[PDB]
């Protein structure tokens, strides 16, 4: 009910308060908080985003929501609280991490993703599906960048919240991103009705390629328009930022934006040039792409973009259309 979803929201809340507390103030947090300084984290924004430490006692959380009078059970069903089957009993699900709040699109705690400091497995431990976080619906940061979205007239979406919370200090705001899963298509009606321009920039490494091309393909078919930022071999927004700074960053994103279509035939590069089945089939598959593209403007560029890579005439690729 919405009086549960409610109360449920009020637990990560209230209890947001405590972690940021147990980060920034308490012994058993400060290892926590060096970890964050030295990954360039200032208290001013741990603080605005609400950074916290849940410690390992494993009942810190079930205490203070219990001594809260909330009802345990629901706790547990909002994802807060573990449940040990064989007696019943409950413990905090999130220990010995540090406690990353998870927004929805109205601005409200709805989960967590907590990461481990001391190289544990998972490296993100996020709260589990509940009636309030959805990860095929939630999109990180949205609400704060909804503003820029729709002024920008484009969302770019990355694959960490970790760099979306990086790109937006330094100056990138449009940015969002799922909590380390594809791109749904609740996500990709939401997205739609604020803006018709995608750029994704996904980690530089083969797993984030070959899910720009998933991604963007997906996208493309719903009509939306997609830009690929392609980031140095082995790095991701964050990494890119610490190495180079902020301001290479938003030179760096606002330097090369390829339509998708130029992106993925750059890709397949070697492998058109050297396989003539390929060659054939990703002529037919880049056509196809092209055509689907709702912009004259930027169709006709891509036709002159790609064409080269097969070695034909924009003309002789424009009939394929
Ligand atoms: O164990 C994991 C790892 C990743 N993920 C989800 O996948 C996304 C991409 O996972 P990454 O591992 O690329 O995140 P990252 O590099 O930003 O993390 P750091 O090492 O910099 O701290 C993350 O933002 C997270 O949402 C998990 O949920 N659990
Ligand atoms: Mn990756
Ligand atoms: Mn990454
Ligand atoms: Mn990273």
């Amino acid at each position: 009910s919405n009086a549960d979803d409610l109360q449920m929201i009020e637990m990560h809340e209230l209890i947001q308060e405590f972690y940021y507390y147990a980060l920034t103030k308490t012994v058993e947090g400060e290892q926590a908080l060096t970890y964050l300084q030295e990954r360039g984290f200032t208290d001013a924004l741990i603080k605005e985003r609400g950074i916290g430490f849940a410690p390992d006692s494993s009942h810190f959380c079930h205490d203070f929501l219990q001594k809260k009078g909330y009802d345990i059970e629901l706790a547990y069903e909002a994802g807060l609280l573990s449940r040990n089957e064989e007696n019943f009993s409950y413990y905090d699900r999130f220990r010995n991490r540090i406690m990353f709040p998870l927004k929805n699109a109205q601005g409200r705690i709805v989960g967590y993703s907590g990461r481990t400091y001391t190289g544990q497995e998972p490296k993100y431990l996020n709260s589990p599906e509940t009636p309030i976080f959805q990860k095929r619906k939630l999109l990180y940061n949205l609400d704060k960048a909804r503003k820029s979205i729709r002024k920008l007239d484009e969302i770019v979406l990355l694959e960490g919240f970790m760099d979306v919370i990086k790109s937006d200090t330094a100056g990138l705001k449009n940015v969002v991103a799922t909590m380390g899963t594809q791109l749904s298509d609740e996500h990709i009606t939401f997205i739609r009705k604020l803006t018709s321009n995608i750029t994704l920039m996904f980690d530089g490494d083969f797993a984030g390629s070959e899910a720009t091309l998933k991604t963007g393909q997906h996208l493309l078919q719903q009509g939306l328009n997609v830009f690929v930022i392609q980031l140095p071999s082995g790095m991701d927004p964050d990494e890119y930022i610490g190495k180079y700074g902020n301001d290479a960053f938003t030179t760096f994103v606002k330097n090369d934006k390829k339509s998708f279509a130029h992106y993925k035939v750059s890709i397949l590069k070697d492998e058109i040039a050297h396989n003539d089945l390929s060659y054939e089939r990703y002529l037919k598959e880049l056509s196809h792409d092209i055509s689907l593209m709702k912009s004259s403007i930027l169709q006709q560029k891509a036709i002159n973009d790609v064409a080269p890579f097969f070695n034909v005439s924009p003309e002789q690729l424009a009939n394929e259309i």
